[PDB]
């Protein structure tokens, strides 16, 4: 057993490589997102960089979690990052669509570990997830959701290269 | 009763006094290791320094629970403050593996006193804990159980010497 | 087919995902040494960035296959990304070993590319390589051979420990 | 025969001046364009702009030809520069559809140039080319090709008015 390892079940710890995976499963499928708008038949520059930065926050969230593993005594253990869903991803407004949904099954991930943590009287890590986690997700969440607005108000054609100008600034 | 006291238990309060001396105990603990490494016959200067400002923290995160005590409408108990167990302590090494026993042991104070807060509804006590004493426990066992993995790997001798010029800068 | 398309095989693009999917894997196997060197009981931080560092090259190299895939008119298919071989690593010299056999099968498969291209007359495509992927791998090679000459130079315990701050600093 | 001749075949010499020649061409053509879009029943600046910066960069890219032709020992000998294929080139979709059409051609003859090249065993010269040729008409196209499939999301009218500000800025 670990020399650090205080008030830390086995069970919490699990739940972090667990949601390690997911976070990864989440920069993979944004990294996917981004050079789909990179391609010259879609040519999206800034829902590709809105993309591409949403895939290195998902990736910083894993590292931070791999970083309070070894925190707390933890040991990481990988697992495969499946591939994404889908190979396309439709319209600007369709990736957006998939990435609130993709949000919210981390959102769901997290709000769960966070249900072991407090069953496990685990105080400390309670915290880390409220601090760096759950508030993230809630900003994410809304945060594109107004995404998804917009892009329904302005519509195809012209609006969705509008919004992608907004994107790109 | 104090006119700021509002949703602040007998036994929270209590318990802040006892946190208080258990703080005030790590602080006089690390002193000692301090000016034990200042010993000519020691003579281990970076070790000094890093007890020394361990136990300078450990004294601000004594006077955080006075003041917080204050802010609740507690009133702060001082008790005689006990000496360090030993008077001399041996190696580098051995200086750290007691000081990651005694972060433990605060550690411990904490997450207890976690759960007195908790018990009775204290959200806002928690949220203290969590945010000010729980985080620092954890970083600082992990940092002090590195340095006993590095002091181990260097060994005796010359390598003692080294990790002391790594403390100093 | 792509209005980009020109004197681009589609044997050279199937390579390309290909290669993609291994500099993800390369990727992978970094960031697992670069968080197993942030344990506890293993504890060698210039070890780790060293490691996080090589793994951000990696997706870095990953990234920029996707960019050229997508500028030739290929189009990127995504596998998943298989867990790395081993869940600890050993030594500092163990890793750098292990991370020398890693760019020499990285560097193999990037050579067999080029010859892919090279079959096909893809000149551009070959420069690609030549310039942003060749030239790298050598220097990776040889900068990691260096480090595995001094890791057995200096041999374990404190040697280990004087390298890791060559790493860091 | 010139002192400076070396490893240089009357081929890879005849080819250069008639890649000269097209070069010349792709200038002109984009320079017609240039001022058929600052026609006052035309009016589109940013287009007008993009045209006339790629026409500069056209007249640069021959200019570096004969350059090169003057290294190796060559000798530059031009030819008539034919008029552009129209006198009008209708909406700023069409243009780019032509352009794209244009960029492709230059980088056929380039690639056929390379062939010549390598089958005479000009190494020198074939690296000059994948440097200094190749990779800016993989660049060229793809851009265009980005274009293209912009405008076509925008549609006529105030869509092509929004991405003529887009070359504009
Ligand atoms: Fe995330
Ligand atoms: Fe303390
Ligand atoms: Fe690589
Ligand atoms: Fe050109």
């Amino acid at each position: 057993e670990s020399q650090c390892r205080q008030n830390y079940h086995q069970e919490s710890e699990a739940g972090i490589n667990r949601q390690i995976n997911m976070e990864l499963y989440a920069c993979y499928t944004y990294q996917s997102m981004a050079y789909y708008f990179d391609r010259d038949d879609v040519a999206l520059p800034g829902f590709s960089k809105f993309f591409k930065n949403s895939s290195d926050e998902e990736r910083e969230h894993a590292e931070k979690l791999m970083k309070y593993q070894n925190k707390r005594g933890g040991r990481v253990v990988l697992q495969d990052i499946k591939k994404p869903d889908r190979d396309e991803w439709g319209t600007g407004l369709d990736a957006m669509q998939v990435a609130l949904q993709l949000e919210k099954t981390v959102n769901q991930s997290l709000l769960d570990l966070h249900k072991v943590a407090k069953s496990h009287q685990d105080a400390q890590m309670c915290d880390f997830l409220e601090t760096h986690y759950l508030e993230e997700q809630v900003n994410a969440i809304k945060e594109i959701s107004d995404h998804i607005t917009q892009l329904k108000r302005v519509g195809s054609g012209l609006g969705e290269y509008e919004y992608d100008r907004r994107l790109d600034s």
